[PDB]
């Protein structure tokens, strides 16, 4: 009934909860407390949206916390004994999935992650050894595959040798679809039978397919859409299939040899081989993906992938604009659908012409215009009506200003200040991306690469509960007691 | 070839165009190292250095930019190299006057693809001589939405970034070009070269006594007016 | 053995002999001390990359005091018998 007080008093409840000396004091587990905590208070800053910049500082407190306490440990089996707490790391993955990125960075669990990846040299030390491995790769496939005994199938195990295998993989699968459109591999008939690259890709695009629905078996399209490097692999996985289908039914249908020239549209090769291009590209911007495991890239590509939903609501002010002008325009010019005696009519062929006959058309003139690719005199008519003319070349002249003019310098001028508040915080980020990458191969899940895919519960809680003790006690001594000198002093 | 012809009817991979060739590129360079000098100068100096040390910041860019200039090259030669016509055209490529065949191969596709970046590439080049209307469209598609990502999304978060790579840069300039000055001038100090290019045809044991005596007062001076009296004037605490 | 203590220890070593005072106190040269104190945090900053910031700041420190040890110098034939030393 009373919105104000009651909502006053939810927030002055969770104000209090998330103090660090009531969490030292009253609680069973810190650091499930900080997570809990910091989950709750992000959901909530987004439906008690009026308060919403105490929730959002709040958030913020109990990661800051829950990284400190952990900070002041001193010997690496404490350490140990902290992160394999519930396989190993059961409490790494849980940060990982609670988002603690303050947590995930921090200079000691770095240093056991790195540790625990390399297993055993400044720039040629090592850029020759891991490129020679990379090649004779399939060797170790076969060995750890029929023989997956002592011999060399523990030389897979290895997480740095699994990382290059995988990456050698995806390397000769972008080498062959360099290759497929070589010449040196025909003549261009109707319903052809696959080449013999085809049969050489068929394992590449069934083992990835494997991969998609073994890893998706477990989120289910929910908490596993997110992120967007996942949502194109749905779709390339889908172009693949139905480039797949078409090239089966034409196969069958138009069994016979014709001259290219005399198609037509819709033949069903045609878009056997449209969406092969399309697939081609989607899979050769994927590559970028792998940056993040380098250190001089890596922060610049995160970087660089935040700041895309900023433009987002640029590409979607554009749109308006770009409508009202094709409106506009469209109404104006409709009257002149000259095409009588031009073989090639529309804003692409030789000798621009009825470039704002059509609606499509019109669109297709007004994004060309950006580039600077339209040229001036579409803007005519057979007969002398200069007024019509002039008024078309206005509105022209006005659409190409306010374009190129304003809504092109009022988007570096944001992109510069939504980057500066990015630049604070991309070693974390950075860090935070290498090491989910890194934890997906140290168990024993694929540990193939694609072509090749055919007492102890109740007792140990009694150091833990020691460590906390420990922990708990150096932190309450020295964060909150000799912090609360070096203040300042007022009247 | 100790003899003479008329210049026309030779062939590629003679000996003197490739002598020519490279002859002109080494001009290029003296020409370009031209500008090592400017850290001699005072107004020069300063914004020659601070535009030195802003290049390794773009290099990362111009090798993000190189993959997706090969992905989409690799998708649009893939889609058209059905069509190599070079029938009755002389001149073949995105050079000629007519141009043609600009997506026939791979190599004339990163051209045609490096080209674009400047305006220089026609929007005719995306036709074949059939009606295949379906194809011609998902090709001037593929094109342009590689026009928008690298001129708009690729130009602008360079400098999006060079602003505050600069930020950091002019907070060390006298430092960083006084010390390249006198990199320069020490070189001229020594009886080592002293000629232009074209005509190009006690004492040991003893004076340590000095320096130890002034270390021993510099050390004093130091002490007593540095971590002594720059001790006082810090601040109150509780 | 054990990474971290270790680790910890060569970080608290190097911050130690990085000190204004003890280098006025404990130093035949001092010069050369700031000069190869200098060279090898910076050295180190590569290899121990996780600690990355504290190395790259301990270089600093050390450039600022041996350029405020020349400082307070008061005749050109000080600073000339400084600089003509071997
Ligand atoms: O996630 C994807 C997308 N990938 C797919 C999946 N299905 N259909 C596709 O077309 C593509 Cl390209 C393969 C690449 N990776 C992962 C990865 C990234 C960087 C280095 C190596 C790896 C790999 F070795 F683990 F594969
Ligand atoms: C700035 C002075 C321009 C004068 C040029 C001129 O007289 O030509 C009319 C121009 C268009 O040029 P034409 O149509 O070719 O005459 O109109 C505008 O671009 C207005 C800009 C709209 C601005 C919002
Ligand atoms: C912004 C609305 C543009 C509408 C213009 C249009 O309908 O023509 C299709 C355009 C290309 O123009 P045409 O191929 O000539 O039709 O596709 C894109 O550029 C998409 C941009 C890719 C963005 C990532
Ligand atoms: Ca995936």
């Amino acid at each position: 009934v009373d919105s104000l007080r009651h909502s006053r008093s939810r927030l002055n409840i969770y104000k209090a909860l998330a103090s660090p000396s009531l969490i030292a004091l009253s609680s069973e587990d810190p650091f499930l407390t900080a997570f809990q905590l910091s989950w709750e208070l992000q959901e909530l800053s987004k439906v008690e949206n009026e308060f919403k910049a105490e929730y959002e500082e709040l958030s913020h407190q109990c990661k800051h916390f829950a990284k400190d306490l952990l900070d002041q440990t001193r010997s690496s089996r404490e350490l140990e004994l902290i992160l394999n707490f519930r396989n190993e790391l059961a409490r790494l993955k849980l940060a990982i999935k609670y988002r603690q990125k303050e947590f995930v960075a921090q200079p000691n669990c770095q240093q056991l992650l790195a540790s625990r990846w390399y297993d055993e040299r400044h720039w040629a030390g090592k850029l020759i050894t891991c490129v020679f491995i990379g090649l004779m790769f399939p060797l170790l496939s076969l060995c750890y595959l029929v023989a997956p005994k002592s011999r060399y199938g523990l030389f897979i195990r290895k997480p740095f040798i699994k990382f290059i295998c995988h990456t050698a993989s995806y390397l000769t699968f972008l080498f062959l679809l360099l290759l497929a459109s070589q010449h040196i591999v025909n003549p261009d008939r109707q319903g052809p039978k696959p080449t013999t690259v085809e049969w050489m890709i068929l394992p590449w695009v069934l083992g990835f397919i494997w991969t998609e629905i073994k890893q998706m078996w477990d989120g289910g399209f929910q908490d596993y859409i997110h992120d967007w490097w996942n949502l194109m692999d749905f779709v390339m996985n889908s172009l693949y299939l139905a480039t797949i289908s078409l090239k089966i039914v034409a196969y069958v249908k138009y069994s016979g040899c014709k001259p290219r020239d005399t198609w037509e549209m819709w033949h069903p090769t045609l878009v056997a081989e449209a969406v092969f291009a399309i697939a081609n590209i989607f899979s050769s911007l994927r590559l970028i993906s792998l940056f993040t495991a380098n250190s001089h890239l890596g922060p610049l590509q995160i970087s660089l992938g935040r700041m895309l939903l900023d433009i987002l609501k640029f590409l979607f002010i554009y749109c308006l604009v770009l409508l009202a002008f094709a409106n506009g325009l469209n109404q104006l010019y409709f009257y002149y659908e000259n095409s009588e005696g031009m073989t090639c009519k529309g804003i692409r062929c030789e000798r621009q012409n009825n470039a704002f006959s059509t609606l499509f058309e019109t669109l297709q003139s007004l994004f060309w215009s950006i580039f600077g690719l339209i040229s001036l005199y579409v803007t005519n008519v057979k007969a002398d009506h200069k007024f019509t003319e002039f008024v078309g070349a206005t509105m022209f002249g006005t659409y190409n200003v306010i374009s190129l003019v304003v809504l092109l310098n009022m988007l570096i001028a944001m992109m510069n200040n939504s980057y500066q508040h990015i630049a604070d915080h991309a070693d974390i980020e950075w860090k935070f991306a290498r090491t989910k990458l890194w934890m997906s191969y140290f168990e024993e899940g694929g540990t193939l690469p694609p072509p090749f895919n055919i007492a102890e519960n109740v007792r140990l809680n009694h150091q833990y509960q020691e460590v906390l003790r420990n922990l708990v006690k150096r932190y309450v001594a020295a964060m909150i007691r000799d912090a609360k000198t070096e203040e300042g002093l007022t009247e």
